[PDB]
């Protein structure tokens, strides 16, 4: 009665790899090419997010300890999922927005009723790993050099969830 992802056999792709070289290295060519030619799509699984209720948002300085806060909740998922969370807009108007990773057919959050608090205000849906838009996606929130214009506020604050 611990690890949701504990039913699963070995793991093929090593996430804990992959979060050296994604801010270590050239991302762009590097993260992203070891990332796209043998993913894992058996098993990992990408999940876009934009924060359904932005309404809840009301400055810049908060929303990244808000952000990371449900982190703190999903410290024993970090071990077998990642995220790469952005604040973006202003006080004015901000959102969230990014694409979680997670090493089943669900969420993760789904697995487990330790992970089901504030969750249900975000958004979370699976994403094919050779789509266009995914592809188009993941490079934006993963490189952060992108153009986030699907977003149209600003990048201002990301957060990671390693």
């Amino acid at each position: 009665a611990k690890d949701p992802f504990a039913h699963l056999p070995k793991s093929t792709f090593a996430l804990d790899e992959f979060k050296r070289k994604y801010s270590n290295e050239d991302t762009l060519s590097v993260a992203l090419p070891y990332f796209w030619e043998h993913f894992d799509k058996d098993g990992w699984s990408l999940w876009y997010s934009e924060y359904r209720f932005p309404e809840e948002l009301t400055q810049t300085f908060m929303s990244c300890n808000l952000i990371t806060g449900m982190f703190q909740r999903l410290d024993k998922l970090r071990k077998n999922a990642f995220a790469s969370v952005i604040l973006f807009g202003t006080n004015n108007s901000s959102s969230i927005s990014g694409v979680w990773v997670f090493r089943g057919q669900e969420l993760a959050f789904p697995l487990s009723p330790d992970w089901q608090v504030d969750y249900e205000s975000y958004t979370w849906r699976k994403l094919d790993p050779g789509s266009e838009e995914t592809q188009t996606l993941v490079r934006e929130y993963f490189s952060w050099e992108g153009a986030f214009q699907h977003v149209g506020k600003a990048f201002n604050q990301g957060k990671i969830f390693k």
